[PDB]
């Protein structure tokens, strides 16, 4: 009547609630990287790669793609950050299978922080783009990577790596049917990792989008979506509502709900729209 | 009655559909000849140097751009070897050379195009991408225009244009004002696309062999083969078909086909 107040109030509690779904998946997440890392089918590949070895562990990443659904791939690197072990998994389809396409992956920051972890520590690389050869993979695909060093007898042997598909994940947790939100996703430095807008992703490495950073477009708004954990914005002519996450990886990632006045509107809505 | 209403405005979509494809076709032929032809693939085959790729690569990812419909446009030297690749994605509209350059002569798309006369432009069945054999996800149907290139009537190798059938498909397959759901069905019995992603291509990926026209509908498979324009109803399913030839001289069966449930609107 008093709408906005009350949108509000409901999107802030949509953003309790998915806060709670990402919680729960980094929870799932720790808990299969740990059995992963531990796998006696890892350890007999660490001491003796056969093709018997190397079959029963990819079978193995495998069952446990197609089962958690999250992950587009699981891979084993050695100390050096030359991939040995690939599985890839497509969503969309359900299939699961071993990739001999298999890369020097050293340059990249996510295994130069992936070596500065303990021995069986589990942490994560900020999102980023997934690429081949340095280029781009297209569709484009956001990733978390999942590292883990793994040891044998604490000596170091290589890195367990789980990429998180974050469109599959996004798709999966950030449009809600009752409420009928859509949560984007901005990082830490105010570019876009999801949303239902495609266009205006990942403008911190596509060129031509620079500009759709939350900071330059809400520039007063931006520095509550830093600072404080949750809250809310009237501009008016968005309403946005804000919160800040630990996704696995140490950088804060911000979920947003963000209403044009137009969307604030039509929002005395009834339940035949299920 | 409706069934038979229905069953009209279907054929009559697929015929607008067919027209659609037709003139896809006579882009795919211009452009290909263009390309093909062009002062700067010429000057780069005949002199490799880095400018001259820099020029022709600009001016295919200028053509993707403006064009949508290819996936990729490369050039393969008579080895079968990529020399040249521009990769397109069309959801963001983004462009752009390859330095993943691989050896595609063990493929049958390449093997056909080795068939072909100097010049001549022709195509190869629709077919999964695939990088080093393993196929490529999300699943990519393609259908490849070959036009071997040469000067002096000496070969210098292979045109390849990839015509992206999912960007196709989603873009002509439905309209929105009769409301029809047209599917790709290959000369194989097959599907090729359809809103249904789960019976796709059944010929290739296991555990989809029985997604076959000739196995699901028996009886109305030999009217589809037929390659005339018509339609039946089997009491639970009304299917009504039309067939093209889209540049490739197989046949490719456009299938309109809706449950009673559906119809029922
Ligand atoms: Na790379």
């Amino acid at each position: 009547a008093n709408n906005v107040e009350n949108t509000a109030k409901e999107a802030l509690h949509q953003l309790a609630y998915t806060g709670r779904e990402y919680n729960n998946i980094q929870d799932q997440i720790e808990t299969i990287s740990d059995l992963l890392g531990h796998s006696q089918s890892l350890y007999d590949y660490l001491r003796e790669p056969s093709k018997a070895n190397l079959t029963i562990l990819e079978n193995m990443w495998s069952s446990v793609a197609r089962n958690q659904k999250l992950y587009k791939q699981i891979r084993f690197l050695d100390t050096s950050g030359t991939e040995k072990v690939r599985i890839k998994y497509d969503f969309k389809t359900s299939i699961a299978g071993p990739s001999l396409i298999l890369r020097d992956k050293s340059a990249r920051e996510y295994f130069k922080y992936a070596q500065s972890l303990d021995n069986e520590q589990i942490s994560a690389w900020g999102i980023e783009l997934e690429r081949d050869k340095g280029e781009l993979v297209y569709p484009l695909s956001p990733s978390l990577r999942i590292l883990m060093p793994i040891s044998v007898n604490d000596v170091r042997q290589g890195y367990l790596v789980l990429n998180v598909d974050i469109e599959y994940l996004s798709s999966l947790l950030n449009y809600s049917p009752v409420r009928d939100f859509h949560i984007e996703l901005v990082k830490h430095k105010g570019f876009y990792i999801a949303s239902p807008d495609e266009s205006r992703l990942y403008g911190d490495i596509i060129p031509e989008r620079s500009q759709f950073n939350f900071s330059n477009m809400y520039p007063d708004i931006w520095p509550r979506v830093v600072s404080e954990q949750a809250g809310y914005s009237y501009s008016g002519e968005h309403l946005i509502a804000f919160s800040s996450i630990k996704f696995v990886s140490n950088e804060p990632l911000h979920l947003i709900i963000d209403l044009s006045n137009e969307q604030l509107s039509k929002r005395a809505t009834r339940d035949i729209n299920d």
